[PDB]
C-alpha cells in the first residue's frame, strides 16, 4: 500500500531543534508543512548515514504499522541520505520521564505502562515482526497514559544489555527475545530508570548470565512482579512468557495496583 508512506520534499519540513544524538545519526524535532495545507505538524526527523550500497521497502512496513502503541512511520525523504518523518511525542521517551518524576510515579502508571507495551509487542508479534531493541529508551511518551514503541525497523553498538542470552552468543532474534528485552525495559521502569549491570562492561554480560546472575529485585517490586520478569530472563526462549500472557497478567495487576507494587505515598 503506497500511500501509507508519503514521499516528502525538502521543502515541506524543517529541523528546528536537536533532540539526541548517536553513531546512528540525529533525531531533530521539526515542523512539517505539508505544501496545500497551511498546518504546521510537530514532527521528529532521524537523518541516516549514508548508505555505501531496500530501506523504502523496510520503510513501507514501518508506514503500515497500524497500532496505538507502536510509532507509525509518517513519511520519508530520499536523497543521497534518507530521513525519516514520524509524529513527535512531546513527553519524550519513558526512560527519562521515569528518571525526572521519580518522586510522584505511581504503581497505577507503571502497570499500565506495561501493559502498553505488551499491548504494541503482541501486535507486533502478530505482523510476524521483530522488533530487535525494545529498551526504556525506545519507549516514547505521547501523553502520561499513552506511550509508543518507538525505533522499529531501524534493525534492517550492539545492545549488549537488553539482548537475551542465545541473541548474545547465537545471534538468534525471535519473538522470545523480544520477551526477554522486555524484562529488561520492565526493570528500567521499576527502579525509575537505573541502569542495567551498571559497571560490568559489555564483555562479561554473557558470563555472568551464563553463571545464573541477572538483574536484582527492584525494591517497590513483590515477588509477584518480580517472578515475571525472572521468567523473561530463562535461557530456554520457550519458557518465557508469551506478550500475549504478559498483557493478561499485567492488566490483572493494573486492577489492584497497590497490591503488586509498594511505591511510598502510592
Ligand atoms: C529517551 C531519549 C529520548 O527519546 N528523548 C526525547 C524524545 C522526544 N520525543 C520524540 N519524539 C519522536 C521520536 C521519533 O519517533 O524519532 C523517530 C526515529 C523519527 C523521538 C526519538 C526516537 N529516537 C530513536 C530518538 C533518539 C534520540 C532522541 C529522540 C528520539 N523522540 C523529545 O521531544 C521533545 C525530547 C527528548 N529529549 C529532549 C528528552 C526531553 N527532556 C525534557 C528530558
Amino acid at each position: 500500500n503506497q500511500a501509507l508512506l508519503r514521499i516528502l520534499k525538502e521543502t515541506e519540513f524543517k529541523k528546528i531543534k536537536v533532540l539526541g544524538s548517536g553513531a546512528f545519526g540525529t533525531v531533530y524535532k521539526g515542523l512539517w508543512i505539508p505544501e496545500g495545507e497551511k498546518v504546521k505538524i510537530p514532527v521528529a526527523i532521524k537523518e541516516l548515514r549514508e548508505a555505501t550500497s531496500e530501506i523504502l521497502d523496510e520503510a513501507y512496513v514501518m508506514a503500515s504499522v497500524d497500532n496505538p502503541h507502536v510509532c507509525r512511520l509518517l513519511g520519508i525523504c530520499l536523497t543521497s541520505t534518507v530521513q525519516l518523518i514520524m509524529q513527535l511525542m512531546p513527553f519524550g521517551c519513558l526512560l527519562d520521564y521515569v528518571r525526572e518524576h521519580k518522586d510522584n510515579i505511581g504503581s497505577q502508571y507503571l502497570l499500565n505502562w506495561c501493559v502498553q507495551i505488551a499491548k504494541g509487542m503482541n501486535y507486533l508479534e502478530d505482523r510476524r515482526l521483530v522488533h530487535r531493541d525494545l529498551a526504556a529508551r525506545n519507549v516514547l511518551v505521547k501523553t502520561p497514559q499513552h506511550v509508543k514503541i518507538t525505533d522499529f525497523g531501524l534493525a534492517k553498538k550492539v545492545p549488549i544489555k537488553w539482548m537475551a542470552l542465545e541473541s548474545i552468543l547465537h545471534r538468534i532474534y525471535t519473538h522470545q527475545s523480544d520477551v526477554w528485552s522486555y524484562g529488561v525495559t520492565v526493570w528500567e521502569l521499576m527502579t525509575f530508570g537505573s541502569k542495567p549491570y551498571d559497571g560490568i562492561p559489555a564483555s562479561e554480560i554473557s558470563s555472568i548470565l551464563e553463571k545464573g546472575e541477572r538483574l536484582p529485585q527492584p525494591p517497590i517490586c513483590t515477588i509477584d512482579v518480580y517472578m515475571i520478569m525472572r521468567k523473561c530472563w530463562m535461557i530456554d526462549a520457550d519458557s518465557r512468557p508469551k506478550f500475549r500472557e504478559l498483557i493478561i497478567e499485567f492488566s490483572k495487576m493494573a486492577r489492584d495496583p497497590q497490591r503488586y507494587l509498594v511505591i511510598q505515598g502510592d
